[PDB]
């Protein structure tokens, strides 16, 4: 099977494993994504990436639809704001994980949401992804108005210098908060303890085997009251099982 030689080489190359990935649909994207560079085959997409460092950065940073923007589903961002942050809010800093982070509009989303938090002992957050240009990208912090259309002007203001037209940045003393961290949710160890876990828009890229393992690592990953946050298509089943109670549409509680 060619998908599965070229499977077992990707692996190889990235540590990242497509037998975790929905098959069929993920298959069609590199296919697409061979073919557009006129490659024929699996077999000689494979020989160029292990050749060619920027064509596999290039390639990771096309398996997935990774186009993002700040209050992704603005509506569930005020549910996290009103309704969860007073359930996992405690004497001491917040520890967040962005898991999954792409060009960091949502770990900033995040800083910027409980830098207004009056009060608040701390926020520390982690953003991770296996995507090293899109970290990089982040890291520096500058986003084109398209990123930034559900930031409400007052917090656009507050935490970015505008240094162009539609061109802005995420001002330092928001960054400082954020360590951006290359990870592989599928195969690297997880850090502990987390007051709340965002992971949004990437279980969608998994078998429903794989994301099922991982749910249980993120239950475990969890402070006892700490949230998990998803997006706004999926879903935990049984959550009880993971030990989790389902807070709100799309929050998760650690009972
Ligand atoms: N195994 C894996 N571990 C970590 N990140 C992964 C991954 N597989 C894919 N990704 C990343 O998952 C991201 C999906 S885009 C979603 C970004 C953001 N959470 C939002 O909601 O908009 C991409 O940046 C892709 O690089």
């Amino acid at each position: 099977d060619t998908y599965s030689v070229f499977t077992t080489k990707w692996k190889q190359l990235t540590g990242v494993d497509l037998t975790l990935y929905k098959e069929a649909q993920m298959k069609r994207r590199l296919t697409s994504l061979y073919e557009k560079k006129g490659f024929q085959s699996f077999k000689d997409f494979a020989a160029a990436l292990e050749k060619d460092q920027a064509l596999l950065n290039e390639t990771l940073d096309r398996m997935t639809i990774n186009v993002s923007e700040f209050y992704r589903n603005y509506k569930r961002w005020e549910v996290l704001e009103t309704a969860i942050l007073p359930l996992i809010k405690t004497s001491r800093p917040l520890k967040i994980w962005s898991a999954a982070c792409s060009t960091g509009e949502e770990p900033y989303t995040l800083a910027m949401l409980l830098d207004q938090q009056k009060g608040l002992p701390g926020y520390q957050i982690l953003a991770t992804d296996i995507d090293e240009k899109a970290l990089e990208k982040a890291k520096k912090g500058v986003y084109q108005e398209r990123s930034l259309q559900e930031v409400p002007l007052s917090v656009k203001d507050r935490y970015f210098t505008q240094n162009a037209n539609r061109s802005y940045e995420v001002k330092t003393e928001i960054k400082k908060n954020i360590t951006f961290k290359k990870h592989n949710l599928l195969a690297d160890r997880y850090e502990q303890d987390f007051d709340l876990i965002v992971c949004r828009n990437v279980f969608i890229y998994f078998t429903e085997s794989a994301k099922e393992e991982l749910y249980l690592k993120m239950a475990h990953s969890l402070k006892k009251n700490g949230v998990l946050f998803v997006g706004s298509t999926e879903q935990i089943f049984n959550p009880e099982k993971f030990g989790l109670v389902p807070a709100d549409t799309f929050f998760y509680q650690k009972r």
